[PDB]
């Protein structure tokens, strides 16, 4: 499959929306992930173009790069150029090989970088997990994925909608009627969810049900695994990032002090 200078490869993701694909550029002689749409399959065009806005903005190391976008308005299908991060994601869920504890706060830290820069450009992520955490021949995390963020204005985003993956929504973002959350807290329990995977190799609250998932979400005291055994400090920062009620929820500014994540 030829695309101007690309010649696309094997799929390498799914994602929120569409596919992302290997795609070898035969001007530069290196490779570029694509992640490409279907208009078509999207109407069942103006949530893609916000996305496109969203990314443009963007430039830190902990960040998936955007590098061009090819839309042809006689095509269905969409392209969108980023930057290959190697190694993929961090981690897939379950798994029965988690990451140390020193692992696990080497990409937190980067985690942390890329969430502070994103909230500082007023987006919400919306989807922070481990599967798309994606680690550079660096050793560094890149946060990928921008299918289901929101911009704001103003110091927070208010929102009514529920999106992202049903294991790492907040609690306040699964009420039966229509409540009004902020944004910046949704991403903290993202992160508190994707930081207990990291350490465990499963989520803290799961049911193949989505309404027992909603229900355990919403009304089920926080349970470590017996095994691996964690430190203390590590168990404080997690409880404190999975504290179903977002007023109390510790802050960005909060867990940059932490004394796990800064010993
Ligand atoms: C083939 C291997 C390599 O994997 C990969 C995967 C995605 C990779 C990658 C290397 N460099 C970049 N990206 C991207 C880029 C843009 C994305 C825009 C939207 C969604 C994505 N993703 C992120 C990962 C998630 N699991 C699926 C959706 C995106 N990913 C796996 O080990 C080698």
């Amino acid at each position: 499959m030829q695309l101007n200078q690309y010649t696309l490869k094997d799929e390498i993701g799914k994602g929120s929306y569409g596919v992302v694909k290997l795609a070898y550029n035969e001007n530069d002689n290196t490779y570029y992930a694509m992640k490409v749409l279907s208009k078509k399959k999207l109407i069942r065009i103006e949530q893609v173009y916000q996305e496109i806005a969203i990314l443009k903005k963007l430039d830190h190391p902990n960040v998936v790069k955007l590098v061009e976008v090819l839309d042809d308005p006689n095509e269905d299908h969409l392209y969108m150029v980023f930057e290959l991060v190697n190694q993929g994601p961090v981690m897939e869920v379950p798994t029965l090989k988690p990451l140390s504890e020193d692992q696990a706060r080497f990409y937190f830290q980067d985690l942390i970088k890329g969430i502070e820069y994103l909230h500082y450009q007023k987006i919400i992520h919306r989807d922070i997990k481990p599967s798309n955490l994606l680690v550079g021949e660096d050793g560094h995390i890149k946060i990928a994925d921008f299918g289901v963020s929101n911009e704001f204005k103003g110091s927070d985003a208010l929102l009514s909608n529920t999106v992202g993956t049903p294991a790492f929504m907040a609690p306040e973002s699964l009420s039966e009627t229509r409540k009004i959350f902020s944004g910046k807290a949704l991403d903290v329990w993202a992160m508190g969810v994707t930081l207990y995977c990291f350490v465990f190799g499963q989520c803290p609250f799961m049911d193949e049900r989505i309404m027992c998932l909603h229900s355990k979400i919403k009304s089920q005291a926080l349970e470590f695994p017996d095994q691996p055994d964690i430190a203390e400090d590590l168990k404080d920062l997690i409880t404190r990032m999975l504290d179903k009620n977002p007023e109390s929820r510790i802050v960005v500014p909060e867990i940059k002090l932490h004394p796990w994540v800064t010993r």
